């Protein structure tokens, strides 16, 4: 109880801005995680014997790929702990314990393989869940490590806050299936503007939380450029992979996934932050204005990867 999590000075700091980077010590990752569930949250939300063990198990379920690692299941947690600490009064107590765990556990034993590579493979889950395939996944991985002897950190909620917050965490870790994204952001910017938008309602607040898990999961462009430009190597080693696993099926990749068309990612990117990235952080500081940080550092981005195309770098 009296227990508390320290972190050296310079962490100490900055691990409050959105732009922070976990920094490249694995071992130091767990101690990140549970300093910002006890300031997000409460030294009491979980039993740390509980919390520790549930962490290692999730940690152990993120397999040694490129990008959809436990480095990405770590920092989309602490962007979204940067949204809770800013946003203080807006989210409810199981909120906040739900999003933070529904963030680390968001791709649990991702392959580093689209839901399209999956469904064109033919792979078993493709057949067990036709959209969301991956997502879904990752919230059956969430259950299954939570019943776990020993696992359940969530023990101490009555059966409705513990149902309550179950859904909480499998909406959100859905949310982060980009194919969702569109259509989400799309909805709230309708209901931002003709005024429709209302917290009370669950079904608003569910729209807003995708949105926040879009935000966290994209999070690699809200950061400092040479953070953006090195984490854009790992996502491509990924990509390229993939796409090497399209033409042994005979498939022709889409250019985004064809090492053959590396000279092209500039251009790939800035696509990708005109029709994703921007959008995604502009609707989300209409809606949450303490989350302008994350606008303002991505548009830094986008003019960075203007720049590499003008030849400047
Ligand atoms: C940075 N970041 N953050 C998240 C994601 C992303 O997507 N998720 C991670 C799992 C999914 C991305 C991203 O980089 N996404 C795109 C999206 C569209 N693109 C098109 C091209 C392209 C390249 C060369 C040639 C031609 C086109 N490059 C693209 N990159
Ligand atoms: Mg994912
Ligand atoms: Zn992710």
């Amino acid at each position: 109880g009296l227990m508390q999590f320290t972190l050296p000075v310079r962490l100490c700091k900055e691990i409050e801005l959105f732009h922070f980077d976990i920094g490249p010590f694995e071992n130091m990752w767990p101690g990140i995680f549970v300093y910002m569930v006890h300031r997000s949250c409460g030294t009491s939300c979980f039993e740390l014997e509980k919390l520790c063990r549930f962490i290692m198990s999730v940690k152990k379920n993120y397999r040694r790929v490129p990008y959809h690692n436990w480095k990405h299941a770590v920092t989309v947690a602490h962007c979204m702990y940067a949204i809770l600490q800013n946003n203080h009064t807006l989210f409810t107590d199981l909120e906040r314990k739900g999003l933070l765990i529904a963030c680390l556990c968001h791709d649990l034993d991702h392959r580093g393989f689209s839901n399209s590579y999956l469904q064109k493979f033919d792979h078993p889950l493709a057949a067990l869940y036709s959209t969301s395939t991956m997502e879904q996944h990752h919230f059956s991985q969430t259950v299954s490590i939570l019943q776990l002897e020993g696992h359940n950190i969530f023990s101490t909620l009555s059966s409705s806050e513990y149902e309550q917050v179950l859904e909480i965490i499998r909406k959100a870790i859905i949310a982060t299936d980009l194919a969702l994204y569109f259509g989400n952001r799309k909805q709230l910017e309708e209901m931002y503007q003709t005024g429709s938008l209302n917290l009370n309602n669950q079904s608003h607040r569910d729209r807003v939380i995708g949105l926040m898990m879009t935000a966290c999961d994209l999070c690699s462009v809200t950061k400092l450029w040479p953070v953006t430009k090195l984490t854009a190597n790992d996502i491509y080693a990924e990509f390229w992979a993939e796409g090497d696993e399209m033409k042994k099926l005979g498939i022709q990749p889409i250019p985004m996934m064809d090492r053959d068309k590396k000279d092209e990612v500039p251009q790939g990117q800035l696509g990708f932050y005109n029709a994703v990235a921007i959008p995604c952080y502009t609707t989300l500081t209409q809606i949450l204005p303490p989350t302008e940080p994350l606008l303002k550092a991505c548009r830094d981005n986008l003019s960075q990867w203007e720049k590499v195309i003008r030849g400047e770098e």
